[PDB]
């Protein structure tokens, strides 16, 4: 990396180090801040550097601009690199061990008063840091944000594009509405009563560009969303959208976690091995929701097997339903670290959500002390239940009994419960410097609502290939039959998702109709390349706003942004969305 | 490069080589063609292989389906690479030397007839070309320039954001609308009465990036346009828009240069070291207009210094008027190349074009043959003009008189007239195989017209930095203080242009305040983050579509896009622009 080049400079204010003792440089950067007549630094985006204000006969002339120039302005500063005298070092910052003593300088820009402290990375004010957005971009937490996006996104691009060979396509933004998933955001055309929609995301070009062969395309392509439900998200997101030819659901699952592995920051941690997997049944039983933060380690275990005896009244009835069941987590450490208080917030958490019992039941410490109820399931079959809930010294399990989903999901977002309370008063399981990866299979095809069931509706996209479990679920029971789509998630975050799309419009034809029809207005022309001879393929796509903020840290999507719209769209810095004069939509309508 | 890997599949149809002799291969495509029962040939993106439909009592079952297949669709095939037997090879393709001999099989997806060409690249037809879009892609065509944009582009974005450390920036698209150069597509909101507008460049976002830090800047931007008239080239297309902090113009004229070098395609021909600059003033003189072809090197030049005297009725007017002057172009081997009766529809141009009288004389060759009037001019400035003119054995000098700027305009077309002239029915000097760059700098910063000069206009960009040349013609006389606004032409074409935009409000206060104000409601937000330290910065924008159309040697630019929009929107594959039912109206407007 050149990084300071093709310009009048050299050595970016940060760079400087011993190495560059007694080097000449001219340097161009930003005034921080100065103490009377004895100092500067100079801030360039990279680090920032100590200049000394000389004092002499000669050196007046420059002591004077150097000293008249205004709070934060930029300024470009010639001399020498010189040690700090003595110990006069700060090994807090990188160029600290030396400063730079000045020959000659100038004055490029002043400025005002501005209504912002660049050096501690502002302050958390949104509608101010968004207004004022030119200037907080200059804050070293933007610095860093935008610079770390680039730089994965377009290792990404390596890794794609270079490594494995896939083609940058652009498909184009202004097009025909297809409302399969959601409304979209409307632009009239010049030619009067018809006009383009901006597109939700490139699937539609998905099929076709794989029917026209290139065999591995790839986009980062603009998506947008009108949502009417919600104001807080982004008016327009970014999304790398992947699709391949003649490829498996395994294939392209390595795919994604290649590329997350080779595109990974560096700076912070590394990412791992291929990603554990799991099914849509699986993650809804054993965490309560579909995206679980697996980092955690808290899981969903069903213990029903060893209450088939033991007619105690509460479990009696939970085995009584033919779908009914008990189930329980086990809270590690929590036996202490969380006062006899809390646990009173678990149990009544029952209230909070689809209320039903929950027994927290101590086997092994404050034993006796506590376990009102389950004293007897302690003492009965406290060893299996060690075995079973595989607990510790001080551990405390979470018992709960009921229909098999009611309780799943329970316990599902009653072990969330268990992190934010173990982790206030304790210690934090979860922490986002580090990271979890698991891939979600198997959903269903088919979901019921919000017509009267069943009109149905796509799960996810309406053309997913079925797991293909005898494919004829479909017609026998649909729901009731699962598809190939997957959807990868990080830290309890969806941060992609995608399907097998369905080849042979056969198939398709068919879906569609039980689905709706007249639809084939627009989808005939896909269909059309249906029968075109398209080959089978496949794809996911990739939130990037999300998966950059998740791996920055960052409070919301819109630090990870360079210039973001906070509460449905109005851009804070300029007015907009604004009105206009009457004869603007003349040319229109 | 991997290729084909991540996917049930080794080795793409056409990488199949005699080194792969003996390696057993499964590989799937598309179906060219087939004679009878004896061949096939398979096609992935890549190139293309012969399969040997093999006939014997175990195959058959093989056999059937290989046979059964329809014209182009999409089958897997698996076997063993072997060679053609004896002298079977065939050198035109480079999977010539070898066959393969099949294993098992399986068919992927069947097709119908398609109405297209595959083998030939299609046949010229745009409206069934876009209309089967999806179809064409297949072709080698289509293949060569998407793949071809696809990896150059990236190579710029290695040469930037790798190389260079610049940082990939999204601007936002949906905006508001800032009329300076043209007006812009409208985009209804939710919100009713007020609304975005998709941007003609991020040239807004130039300034703001550039005071935020980030000192280099890089996108690839989808700009969308409207133009009423004249609607001919899409509503959106691809820019690369770059910004530096702290440079001249002479260092992003390196960039540029830097940049294109290390994209060159490395297929077609290398570029060259740093190219050529004019100044606007030279190339609207010596080419006759901004944008010269230079490959071609017809110059145009002033001989007036010999024609004080001769007072010859033609040129006697010429030099009356104290604007006026006599130049000349000439024609190298012209004079024996074209026929004597095609030079008369040189002398007809003048009728096409503002009508003014060209004289073709033969100093040289077919000399006393010709030049009727120019005889005299012949016989008695014969060496003179020999010297002047720089001419040859057999050459043709084209004399014109009249004002300055009228003749080198006629002369700047009629130079383009005996290219196209003097290629047909003879050598062509203008080549696509070889590509020539010119810088055109020095633009006037300030034009009067469309209103009553003088309301002025800006001549590009609103924030232009004046080539410094006292800096107050400004002032003193505007249109005659010039700009650091510079061009980059390709082979006659505008391949991108950009500006040194102009820091410190002061200056441009007064420029926007003698323009006109109550802009100040759009700008100030901008002239704020003047006031606010805005470093000095400049960049350019690169017209990407233009640029790979142009290396890639394409008839349109709609060859080198993916899903391009001919003729005012209405892309031919799906019906867009298209009315919708009025109740979608009403969350608007």
């Amino acid at each position: 990396p050149e990084f300071s080049s093709f310009v009048v400079r050299t050595n970016t204010c940060g760079e400087l180090r011993s190495s560059h003792l007694g080097q000449e440089v001219t340097l161009c950067g930003w005034i921080q801040y100065r103490r009377q007549n004895t100092f500067l630094v100079l801030r360039d985006f990279d680090g920032l550097v100590q200049v000394i204000i000389p004092q002499d006969e000669s050196a007046a002339s420059v002591k004077k601009i150097l000293c008249e120039a205004p709070v934060e302005s930029v300024v470009q500063v010639s001399g020498t690199v010189i040690s700090r005298p003595a110990g006069q070092e700060n090994p807090k910052m990188p160029t600290g061990e030396i400063e730079i003593k000045v020959k000659t300088a100038e004055l490029l820009n002043a400025c005002k008063k501005l209504p912002f402290e660049i050096k501690n990375f502002v302050k958390k004010t949104e509608a101010l840091r968004l207004q004022y957005r030119y200037l907080d971009l200059r804050s070293f937490q933007m610095q860093y944000n935008l610079r770390l996006r680039s730089q994965m996104v377009m290792k990404m691009r390596e890794y794609l594009c270079n490594l494995h060979g896939f083609v940058d396509i652009e498909t184009p933004t202004l097009f025909k509405r297809t409302p399969g998933g959601a409304k979209e955001f409307l632009v009239p055309s010049r030619e009067p009563g018809k006009f383009y929609s901006l597109p939700q995301s490139p699937q539609q070009f998905k099929q076709l560009l794989m029917v026209g062969g290139l065999d591995r395309y790839f986009q980062v392509a603009r998506c947008y969303r009108d949502e009417g439900s919600r104001p807080d998200r982004q008016p327009e997101f970014t999304q790398i959208d992947i699709e391949m030819s003649f490829v498996d659901q395994t294939g392209i699952q390595s795919l994604i976690e290649g590329l997350l592995q080779y595109s990974w920051p560096n700076d912070k941690d590394p990412v791992v091995v291929p990603f554990p997997t799991m099914t849509f049944a699986e993650v809804l039983a054993t965490y309560g929701t579909d995206k679980p933060d697996t980092r955690f380690g808290m899981k969903i275990i069903d213990i029903s097997d060893v209450f088939r005896n033991t007619e105690i009244g509460f479990l009696q009835d939970a085995l009584s339903k033919p779908h009914g069941t008990v189930k329980a987590i086990c809270i590690p450490e929590g036996a202490k670290y969380l006062k006899r208080k809390d646990i009173e917030s678990i149990r009544n958490f029952a209230a909070d959500h689809f209320n039903q019992e929950i027994l927290p039941v101590f086997l092994n410490a404050n034993r006796n002390w506590n376990s009102p109820v389950a004293n007897f399931i302690m003492e009965s079959q406290r060893l299996e239940l060690i075995r079973l809930m595989e607990t510790q010294e001080e551990d405390v399990v979470l018992l709960t009994a009921g229909e098999h989903n009611k309780a799943c999901s329970l316990l599902g977002k009653l072990r969330l419960e268990c992190a934010d309370l173990l982790e206030t008063r304790g210690v934090v399981l979860r922490d986002p410097t580090l990271f979890s990866f698991l891939w979600v299979v198997d959903f269903p095809l088919f979901l019921p609502k919000e017509e009267n069931p069943r009109e149905l509706e796509s799960a996810h996209h309406p053309f997913t290939a079925p797991h293909p479990s005898d494919i004829h679920l479909l017609y026998t029971e649909p729901k009731k039959a699962r598809s190939q789509h997957y959807d990868l998630v990080l830290n309890g975050n969806e941060i992609g998702g995608g399907s097998i799309r369905i080849h042979n419009a056969e198939l398709q034809r068919y879906i569609l109709a039980t689905l709706l029809k007249e639809d084939v207005k627009m989808l005939s022309h896909l269909l059309q390349a249906l029968d075109y001879g398209a080959p089978p393929h496949g794809g996911i796509a990739l939130g990037l706003d999300r998966l950059i903020c998740l791996v920055t840290g960052s409070p919301s999507i819109r630090d990870v942004i360079a210039f973001p719209k906070s509460f449905r769209g109005h851009d804070l810095m300029s007015n907009t969305p604004d009105s206009v004069p009457p004869e603007e939509l003349k040319p229109y309508h």
